[PDB]
């Protein structure tokens, strides 16, 4: 009984997201449970790419401190080359760390991977900087998308190819904000680009 | 329960309706301003890091409010003086989109001094929006150096260690549910 | 002499540029001796706006030098949002100065004014931090074409409308490198319009 | 003649000398490439701060001898180390425009260590140029932590306090039109306050 006149359907209702979100903070808790993370000196570092996770990461912060996973947050942004092109999956860094990751435990935290393009150089840039470990969870996986192999370590769920909106993920900057993840009517996605 | 923390101010529970209610207070007082999606979406300004949780939970809200809103992260950093009375800061990562015209929501984690959040304020008015508020999480009044009403206001806290829900000692416990008062112990180690 | 296909004529030569930045320089020198510049604790803060005060800061702070003016050099960056064009001037910040200017003598560093709408923003947001004075310079005053009022302290040349490049100035991100000011043939701008398409 | 300086070891003129040299060898290197502007320029990566007066000279340089260039910026800072063995650091502006295809030359200042500069270099080549070389100004081989040799170098040194030409202390100097060594007194004098 939360419904949306620009939305074909709801493919994750808010508490769906939660309980995956639960469930992937236990797996990693589990995961580095051995690593011997400690608040200050050894946190497992959250590097959040801005804008899409914003959310994601408010909630899977949480659900982390729950199965007590001390962390540090960092935020990214960055931004496309608008070309089209490129294969490198080459982004532009509007802005980086504030900490050194070397030596630290880190998780790349998205939104969407879909081509994996960007994940990918992104996981490339921060790997050549030596952390202790580094690993990629997503909120929402395409494999149907890959234009390179790439897997995440961690999935909250899959999709299938759509406009996938709500949850911190947009359509021109808009719906970020829904509690909900769901599908664009390609009538409101139509009527948008003409204006 | 968190072993160090003197108490705790405020639980998740209680935040998260107080941030229904300054939601339900934004949602009234825009309803005359013709806000709509795409072409007049109230800007919402989330000063990082420490306003990401809050700003999550905000916008959630507000969209429960049919408030449309458009999310914009901006970043910056300190110069290394022991204080400073311009407030200025150092421009990390500005918005993304030009917010002339636009409605528009500076959210902040803390206000103390003001300083750092007057001159935000300025720069942002120069910018020419139809309108700008501020909204802060806690509301430090005891604090200031310079004069300043925040328009929206989750919380009034004394002078504390305030830590969690966004908030740090050391960029740490800002993953916390609830906003927690830090042992001073703990500060002094 | 130096020749460009692409360029209906030259407007300023490298030495007609260096003679009147020296002349622009010693006014700056004679303008601030009274300020008791020093090196470290209070040099005369270039803040260079890039790409195109490039090469103009580099060929002004040597001549600085030359007149013993102790320069801190900083650069920041700033891009236009897609608006065509819009009244608050404004601009989107993508590098800020490494170091704090209250307190300190700060001389903006800019290649063309003519709107002084991005010019006019930048000398508030600098203004409200409070440094202990602020003046600009610009390589260029396009005075035909200010949509808010604003006089840079020093200008080295001014300039009718045209295409101007060279010098650090630049169309499509092209012809920055050339030594000399030039004007950009019509025929030119309007045959690389056409190929991004 | 400089009250700061044991002595001048590069002059304005023979800086200049060196960089038409380098120019010179650049517009060889690149005549069978097919570099055109707008399309297909040399792109410099000039590395800030250090670099700016150089690749100011240098770009002038390199339009003597007809080579379409592209200027970009970039300015990167440490992390608080002494220092670090990968040689990252923080991003804090990038390229307007993208690389990838392209031929690049990236600018630097001085390469002692390289751990930045090879760093930068490998970050770039993930993005796939063309093809990409280095020059720098000063070329500190003595210094090297990881092994890098420079495709164009405009002098070697010694280890030394290096300044002029865009090369500081403590972000002072940098306006100098020679590159020569501070006074060790100088250094050790303001290291104090």
């Amino acid at each position: 009984p939360r419904e949306y006149e620009f939305a074909e359907k709801i493919l994750f209702t808010e508490e769906e997201i939660r309980t995956r979100i639960k469930e992937v903070a236990k797996r990693i808790a589990d995961d580095y449970k051995g690593k011997g993370l400690r608040p200050y000196v050894n946190p497992l570092v959250l590097i959040s790419v801005l804008k899409g996770s914003f959310m994601f990461t408010a909630d899977l912060c949480r659900a982390l401190c729950d199965f007590n996973v001390p962390v540090r947050m960092e935020f990214i942004c960055v931004s496309s080359y608008g070309e089209g092109l490129t294969s490198s999956g080459q982004v532009r860094m509007l802005l980086d760390t504030r900490h050194s990751i070397e030596g630290h435990h880190v998780l790349i935290v998205e939104d969407i991977v879909d081509t994996a393009l960007t994940l990918n150089y992104l996981y490339h840039m921060y790997f050549t900087r030596r952390p202790a470990s580094l690993k990629t969870v997503v909120l929402l996986d395409k494999r149907e998308g890959r234009r390179v192999p790439f897997s995440a370590d961690y999935v909250v769920a899959n999709i299938p190819n759509a406009f996938v909106i709500g949850y911190g993920l947009d359509y021109d900057d808009t719906y970020r904000e829904l509690r909900d993840i769901v599908v664009l009517r390609p009538e409101v996605y139509a009527e948008r680009e003409a204006a």
